[PDB]
């Protein structure tokens, strides 16, 4: 009873200094998750935990807000960091009908970003980007342009470029993404802008 009480009241203390971190929010993106990974958490212990109803829900209140302004700053730290990238990939090459090349990234989310404006500032032209990650492996991004024949798919496309890599892939016709863990780079990049060319006859 009185125990609990204490307990909300110091989980409360929590999340304002939570919140105060948020404000303050956090120049690494890591340190953006794990925060966001702290308040759900959180939420879940004050949803089992015992206090009153009227300071738990309003505790719930302020904490989701929380989450809220937590994950979007995430999301938009990571359209920022992914926006810096698509412009210095922006620079050096020209708008041709297909770019396939590598850039470096510390998460699948960032590429996807990525490869996501990149469409949206050359609609005409398709997108596949492998992404180098320590001890070995590699991820795998992919989009094809609206305008592109039907014919070419993206599943497809990173279906054939992770298959050589031994890993995975998984998509639609439009987006692909997946994984792999291959020495050399430019078998899969060769391997991916081989095939699609071929495909987009």
């Amino acid at each position: 009873a009185q125990q609990a009480r204490e307990l909300g009241q110091s989980l409360a203390q929590e999340v304002k200094a939570a919140t105060e971190r948020l404000s303050l929010g956090s120049r690494d993106v890591a340190e953006r998750l794990r925060l966001s990974k702290d308040i759900g958490r959180l939420i879940e212990a004050v949803e089992t935990s015992v206090m009153p109803q009227w300071q738990r829900r309003e505790l719930l209140a302020t904490v989701k807000m929380l989450q809220r302004r937590a994950n979007t700053a995430i999301r938009k730290l990571q359209m920022g960091q992914a926006a810096k990238k698509t412009q210095e990939l922006l620079e050096r090459h020209s708008k041709g009908p297909l770019i396939v090349d590598t850039v470096s990234a510390e998460s699948l989310s960032v590429l996807v970003k990525v490869v996501r404006q990149l469409c949206e500032q050359a609609p005409s032209t398709s997108v596949l980007l492998l992404s180098p990650q320590p001890m070995g492996k590699v991820l795998c991004a992919c989009q094809v342009a609206q305008g592109a024949m039907p014919t070419f798919t993206a599943e497809a496309w990173a279906l054939a470029v992770c298959s050589h890599m031994g890993g995975k892939a998984w998509g639609s016709r439009v987006v692909a993404q997946g994984t792999g863990s291959t020495t050399d780079l430019e078998a899969a990049l060769s391997i991916a802008q081989t095939y699609a060319l071929s495909q987009l006859l």
